[PDB]
């Protein structure tokens, strides 16, 4: 269909003949420079390549206010997520309307020149409530208060280049490029599938069925910009998508990566997704159950209703100009060796099988079997490599402050003891001396599968520097992961406590 | 580099705004229509998409003569293979200069309108000698005399559409499209690999080494138009290329199919290939040993010298504008578990392993093991599926004219006997009654793995309708494949002769 607003705002194309000129200006000594943050880089790529058509810059207060309260740009164009350039006061103060500033990536690569229209301090309390529903635990609200700048700079953009990416050069198609890929294949009906997770057998099945019903080709369009905290890394996911696209009938599907920064904003995000896929050339779009939903908060309540997304999108159906295809999740029928829509089974007493996210996680943690009816083996293999089981995981044992036994001797005893076991894990007594440059390497060694023996705790104000995954405290305190009977417990008894704790937790298998 | 002659003659693009107009003219009742032959469709696709730049039509006698004797178009542009529209006298007679004719595909799809410049009867004796070296057994000479029309029609072309292909819509990139694929990846150095065969480990290794040495990305550019008689079908080959492109380091290679009709014209063809790859956007090209060579003739003499191609291309190096990369075929070193250039091994007593085409064919025929050091198992699997071993091959037993025993009873006895054996082969007593519509199905049943029992021979002037592969004559004549001791040999003795012949040839395994 036609881009949202009618014209694809591909600014790279629009400004092609101004590239040298804009680059020189961006590099002039007198121009103010703002280094884009990771989320701003995702957003600016989508504005610059027309993925956010009709947007041609970051929203000034006029459009922003209208999006916050009315889900529309000031001119009435449907638009549910505010895209703004958030900066701190020190920068906002040296800015005024008409000022032209250079926007860089990594303080080295000029990306665009922004012509300032306005500078404002938005009420982040109202934004959180009106756009993200108010729950302080909502990923977007957490970001909005703890990470985002307090000042928004509205303005028009002129393109120099899209944010630099060295991985997957072939798969990161812009809207113009994707439309040409579809055109060269004579594809005029394409149904897009959104995802920020690995794809299992059920997803392959549901997308092929969607294609069959809409008489459309398939576009697997995963998000590789920012997704939900804790999600599988995009490199692992892309490997999974590259593997699964090979399981579709030849010529039915195309894989392209979307550098979007999701807000995990449920229904409003679903509408935003529909618009973006339309800009990218899709004729149809699948809106999932709890689409773009961040789950439940700490008290167990849903941030969004499971069908809020499908209902909001349905309310705007007459002006979206992209067909939404009903979501028919499928499940496996052992006795029939096939998959069927969950809305069509049971009631007649029919056996079904499924593996939840929690169960999948468990199996990967213990190195357990994962059935081919659930996920293609080549996909499972990829997931195991990126998320190895306990016998292959790294860890750290921290000698707590309470210890009065020799820390040097206890560290040496632990190292010598661990070196007896087979397995191939690399071990090291690691002294950080409370230095950030050393503390930040702890998770790097753990991520490499190594076992670190840390002779002393770091100061509390350094905690934030060390991730807590697989880090265990050996101490007398009740908070200790491995509790000592006493501060001067004999070294040989301490060693045994540690070895048995590690075995009980799967790090050692005998 | 720049297209040959300086401008990409993409006629589809040039004539975009004349499509409706040309289509209507092509469909007018008064215009003369020529239905393109399979080779002409390969050639016209390359002219129309700019693959044959600077050509914009089929060569008139002026350019043709110059190509035949001087390897150049009349204006001096290097061009070694004549591309002409060959027709029969009946058609050539109703043609004259300035006449506009419609060129169709399958007598139904309008492809282009040709404005006639001239009509001529070339001396096919001189063409065969000057362009293809004169050997009546040269694939091109055989085609030139037995298939090609005796009259050539020179003229300029206006495009309606490229020849229709329903398979591999995604991989058949035109020169303009391929250049855009390279541009979107920022690839400015690309080395192209020509092939009309399956690719084994050695080819993957040689292309990656070429890429390393030329600091270029890899373009696997196989021919899928017309190749050498007897070659593996392009569907099987494309499956092999799709499988092997996955064995290159991520982001190093691109697969695109070339709808070229090779002439198997060695050195001249190698030069033509260099020009075509340049038109398609490649910066480098690999010229093989006996590149595009059809092998040896019946007397065992080479149609071309093994280095004639590399030498002819080297002679034109200063005007080709595409770098030719030296061909370094590799071989496997068992004791070192690696591949090395054959020009760098031995002399120092080094063990090497290789599997020739004859040996590979043998192994596929008997169902023998094919080592992973030679070819990736997934590739081997594809080749076995397309070329199944004897126990899975079809066949026909023809009851010869000499037989005086009951043909009905002997056919029934053979069928009942064959049905005892396991295996899954389907059997049928097949009466053709000398009808072409039935005779032409014999190889279709054999190709499906079936065993046919044919009660009588067809007339000699129908032989050409039935392929000879796996068709066996049971008769008293010395020419019989299964020789009868006498015309009235007892049915049970005949049955045993046939069963044992089939077992000896691998069709039955007990
Ligand atoms: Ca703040
Ligand atoms: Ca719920
Ligand atoms: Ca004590
Ligand atoms: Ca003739
Ligand atoms: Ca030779
Ligand atoms: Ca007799
Ligand atoms: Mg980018
Ligand atoms: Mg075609
Ligand atoms: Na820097
Ligand atoms: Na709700
Ligand atoms: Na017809
Ligand atoms: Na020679």
């Amino acid at each position: 269909p036609a881009p949202h607003g009618g014209i694809l705002q591909d600014l790279i194309a629009r400004d092609a003949l101004k590239k040298n000129e804009l680059l020189s200006e961006a590099q002039s000594s007198d121009i103010l420079v703002w280094n884009l943050t990771p989320r701003q880089l995702c957003d600016i790529e989508l504005i610059l390549n027309g993925g956010f058509s009709p947007l041609t810059g970051f929203l000034n207060e006029n459009d922003y206010s209208s999006v916050v309260t009315d889900s529309r740009l000031a001119d009435g164009t449907l638009w549910t997520i505010p895209i703004t350039l958030d900066v701190d006061e020190a920068f906002a103060n040296q800015i005024k309307p008409d000022t032209r500033i250079a926007l860089f990536q990594d303080d080295e690569i000029p990306i665009a020149i922004l012509t300032v229209q306005d500078v404002y301090k938005p009420n982040k309390t109202i934004e959180a409530e009106r756009v993200f529903r108010g729950d302080p635990e909502h990923p977007a609200i957490s970001y909005l208060f703890n990470v985002a700048g307090d000042y928004y700079v509205g303005g028009s953009l002129e393109a120099i280049q899209l944010p630099q990416h060295y991985d997957y050069p072939g798969l990161r198609k812009t809207p113009a490029q994707l439309r040409l890929e579809f055109q060269s294949r004579q594809w005029d009906r394409v149904v897009a599938f959104q995802t920020r997770n690995p794809m299992h057998r059920a997803h392959r099945e549901l997308t092929v069925r969607a294609a069959r019903e809409a008489n459309a080709k398939v576009l697997i369009h995963p998000v590789v910009g920012l997704t939900k905290p804790g999600d599988i890394d995009h490199h692992t996911r892309v490997r999974v998508y590259q593997e699964i696209i090979k399981r579709y009938p030849n010529g039915i599907a195309f894989l392209s990566l979307l550098p979007l920064a999701m807000r995990m904003s449920g229904d409003r995000e679903a509408v935003w997704h529909a618009i973006i896929r339309k800009n990218y050339g899709a004729s149809h779009f699948i809106v999932g159950r709890d689409h773009a939903g961040p789950g439940k908060n700490s008290k167990g309540v849903d941030f969004y209703g499971p069908y809020d997304a499908q209902e909001l999108v349905e309310s705007y159906k007459h002006e979206l100009d992209i067909e939404v295809v009903p979501f028919r999740m499928v499940t496996y029928l052992p006795d029939e060796d096939r998959y069927a829509p969950i809305d069509q089974i049971d009631t007649t007493k029919t056996r079904t099988l499924n593996i939840s996210g929690t169960e999948l996680r468990r199996r990967l943690r213990v190195g357990g079997e994962i059935p081919e009816w659930f996920s293609y083996p080549e996909v499972v293999k990829i997931l195991r490599e990126s998320n190895p089981p306990r016998p292959k995981q790294g860890f750290s044992i921290v000698l707590g402050n309470s210890l009065t036994v020799s820390r040097e001797q206890l560290s040496i005893a632990l190292l010598s003891t661990f070196l007896q076991f087979g397995g191939g894990r690399y071990y090291k007594i690691f002294e950080h001396n409370n230095k950030t440059e050393l503390l930040s390497l702890i998770q790097d060694f753990i991520g490499s599968g190594s076992g670190l023996i840390i002779p002393d705790q770091w100061e509390d104000d350094k905690d934030s520097v060390v991730g807590k995954q697989n880090v265990y405290l050996l101490d007398t305190s009740s908070s200790a992961d491995i509790q000592l009977e006493s501060a001067d417990e004999p070294i040989s008894h301490i060693v045994q406590k540690v070895v048995l704790f590690l075995e009980d937790n799967g790090f050692f298998v005998f």
